[PDB]
């Protein structure tokens, strides 16, 4: 592939002002909620037995069309997502090169829990994996963490807070990627308690901007035998505290595809 050169991007590495006038969710989602004007959909998982938690939607007109503000006060495993929504019986490779530019800020170490992700999330379905196990899959890109009492948000998280295997790396987006698989037993997922597998890719060298070359990440699981299937769920960009009081505001979030030549097939936002 040839890497996307056209104006609409925009460079996630001075791409830090503060946004306002957000539209603002304080409960769980119950899934993907269509956001007005926007091709994008957020959910939010928000525990009523924990403290105060927000998702603020910057709208479809700056930011790159996806960007948020989250803010949690002594969550229990907090998500708030925002980006792609498919579930349409696709695989990966029917949405060509997937790229996301992000610029944000966020509290600091040890304000998120003893576990907390960000970067790019979600699922797919393979019914017809051998392995039963292997017919659910959550997926996960992690660009950065809030650390914990323990290890520095400066320092990639390991198996040891993932859990699973480390099954090999690459290197792409100026950092190498430690690439695990974890299995989840008969834990909530998307189609109810269950058994199903979790994919990995962690940053060793954390960042709070740059672009992800999503569609990498997909086909390094795939060339270990981890397998994503033929139905894509969603395709977002994610916060997870596990606890703490913290908060994680974009600047920017821009997702966008494009073909093998560059040509840009999906971009956000949509004269001087």
């Amino acid at each position: 592939n040839n890497r996307p050169t056209d104006e609409r991007i925009i460079d996630p590495s001075t791409a830090n002002t503060q946004l306002t006038g957000g539209v603002c969710y304080n409960t769980t989602s119950g899934g993907n909620k269509p956001l007005a004007g926007s091709p994008y959909g957020y959910e939010t998982w928000i525990d009523t037995g924990g403290g105060v938690c927000s998702l603020c939607w910057y709208g479809a007109d700056q930011g790159g069309g996806a960007a948020f503000k989250a803010t949690w006060t002594n969550p229990h495993d907090f998500l708030g997502r925002l980006g792609y929504f498919w579930n349409e019986n696709k695989p990966y490779s029917h949405y060509e090169n997937i790229y996301c530019g992000f610029n944000y800020t966020r509290s600091g170490r040890k304000t998120a829990g003893d576990y907390s992700y960000i970067g790019i999330y979600g699922w797919s379905r393979n019914p017809s994996a051998s392995n039963s196990n292997e017919r659910l899959i959550e997926y996960y890109i992690v660009e950065d963490w809030f650390g914990n009492q323990w290890q520095a948000d400066t320092s990639p998280m390991g198996i040891n807070t993932t859990g699973g295997t480390v099954m090999g790396s690459f290197t792409v987006d100026g950092s190498s990627y430690q690439i695990i698989k974890n299995t989840r037993v008969n834990q909530p997922s998307i189609e109810g308690d269950k058994t199903f597998v979790q994919y990995f890719s962690i940053r060793q060298s954390p960042r709070k901007s740059g672009t992800i070359s999503i569609t990498e990440h997909f086909r390094k699981w795939e060339r270990l035998g981890m397998k994503l299937g033929d139905n894509m769920y969603e395709c977002k960009f994610l916060i997870e505290a596990g606890a703490g009081e913290g908060f994680f505001d974009a600047r920017l979030i821009q997702f966008y595809r494009a073909d093998n030549e560059g040509n840009i097939l999906q971009i956000t936002p949509l004269h001087h």
